[PDB]
């Protein structure tokens, strides 16, 4: 059992679920490995927009700060 | 947008699901505040089988460490 919610639904509550399958496709299926990817990633996995990379590392940032307050 | 799940899916997972009234009817709504409960505020909110709190605080304390990971 995973506290955490998967990639798919991350996605289309930021409206980035036009790229689920590149995620997906390059073994990124959890949260866990999602918050730990560098612009680097993003790009290696076929999102070269720089806004949606900015999107998501932006999103990324936000849900990193809300895991440290689920455990103070 | 949070990217936890919610109580009820957490409870039913570790088969507590028979105290998801107890929760709600408490303002417990979300895993958030779950996290931040100890064994008083289990037996406020009804959950008095030793058991069951205890089996309640080890899910907090694995979601917790689940949650440090979510960062590092």
């Amino acid at each position: 059992f995973s506290a955490v919610v998967s990639v798919g639904d991350w996605l289309q509550a930021i409206k980035m679920d036009r790229y689920k399958d590149n995620f997906t496709a390059a073994g990124y299926t959890t949260l866990e490995a999602v918050v730990h990817m560098s612009q680097d990633d993003l790009a290696r996995i076929g999102i070269t927009a720089i806004t949606h990379q900015n999107k998501i590392l932006s999103s990324v940032q936000a849900m990193r700060t809300q895991m440290q307050q689920m455990h103070g």
